[PDB]
């Protein structure tokens, strides 16, 4: 069978707690009454949810209500018990409160608003030092929530809010995130196809914090090459042909053996031969003013095959791509 795999830090961080922080399915939740909430409009459906603005009407303070739509109980637990545990981390959401619409029944959560500045004034007036100073913020997040044992396993553009006149970031829908666990194998349909890592895409399900290093790695990639997504496949499985044809189909196979994946049999006629690219082939004049080789170096050393040899959230933060954010910040 397959080979197993360890996350390289924080490994045992849940063994260390009380049974209670990461046992979710017996969380007591206290139920509101979502009437302390006013619907104001709808600002997305989603697959497993459904958001809306709202006022608070005690004090008159904007909110976003998200309306779950059915899973199982379990699911509910989850995302609560994870959020309260990432309370006030830096960078997270914050959970504002947990209500039932009293006649209907169904199970909400209330956040808190965060304004979004419109993508085509984000877009176009990206400097350099915006990617950077924001890249910086998500690990913040990522490297807290890894800290605390939990996987978010949803990294994507939808679920980072930017408010660039405040200059504050937030990693929002945590209803994917799972507890980490040596050993545990893990249901690997998850996360949005384009930013899926490697092992989703051939079911290694003994995956850990460091698939959501991938997806931030592929969030790069469609920032500095001004390419979005940078992984563009029809399906899951095209979107290993895709990665492939990058990265090259030699690590790949290596990967393979190393964990002794057993590969789709549909994979088998449909990768191919292909050589590792360098970067230096996705710059181009319309976008080369974000691209340096600092960056590069960064961006090699997210997008591995090998889900142990990506740099570690902490590992990111201490690259020279952000010597200059770390100075401004002191
Ligand atoms: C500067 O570039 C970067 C540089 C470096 C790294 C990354 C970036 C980068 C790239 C792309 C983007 C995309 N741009 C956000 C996507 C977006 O805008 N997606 C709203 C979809 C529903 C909107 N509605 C709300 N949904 C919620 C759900 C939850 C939850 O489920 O937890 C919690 C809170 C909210 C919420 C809070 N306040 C207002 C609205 C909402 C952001 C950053």
């Amino acid at each position: 069978g397959p080979v197993p795999s360890r996350a390289r830090v924080y490994t045992d961080v849940n063994t260390h707690r009380p049974r209670e922080y990461w046992d979710y399915e017996s969380h007591v939740v206290e139920w509101g009454n979502q009437d302390d909430y006013q619907l104001v409009r709808k600002l997305g459906r989603g697959k497993y949810s459904e958001v809306f603005e709202a006022i608070n009407i005690t004090n008159n303070e904007k909110v976003v209500v998200k309306i779950l739509k059915p899973v199982k109980k379990k699911k509910i637990k989850r995302e609560i018990k994870i959020l309260e545990n990432l309370r006030g981390g830096p960078n997270i959401i914050t959970l504002a409160d947990i209500v039932k619409d009293p006649v209907s029944r169904t199970p909400a959560l209330v956040f808190e608003h965060v304004n979004n500045t419109d993508f085509k004034q984000l877009y176009q007036t990206l400097t350099d030092y915006d990617i950077r100073f924001y890249m910086y913020e998500i690990l913040k997040a990522l490297d807290y929530c890894h800290s605390m044992g939990i996987m978010h396993r949803d990294v994507k553009p939808h679920n980072v809010m930017i408010d660039h006149e405040h200059r504050k970031l937030r990693l929002i829908d945590w209803g994917l995130a799972e507890f980490y666990h040596p050993g545990q194998e893990y249901n690997v349909r998850v996360a949005s196809r384009y930013f899926k890592g490697p092992e989703l895409l051939v079911d290694y399900q003994m995956y850990d914090y460091s698939l959501d290093m991938w997806s931030l790695g592929c969030m790069l990639a469609s920032m500095i090459f001004r390419k979005e997504p940078f992984f563009h496949g029809h399906d899951n499985y095209d979107q290993l042909v895709r990665i492939a044809k990058v990265l090259g189909t030699e690590d790949l196979y290596d990967y393979i053996d190393k964990y002794n994946i057993e590969l789709d049999p549909r994979f088998n006629d449909i990768l191919g031969r292909h050589s590792r690219k360098r970067w230096e082939r996705f710059v181009h004049s319309e976008n080369q003013h974000l691209v340096s080789p600092e960056a590069l170096d960064f961006l090699d050393k997210l997008l591995r095959y090998d889900h142990q040899s990506r740099l570690t959230a902490r590992e990111a933060m201490e690259h020279p791509y952000f010597y200059t954010v770390v100075k401004d910040q002191a």
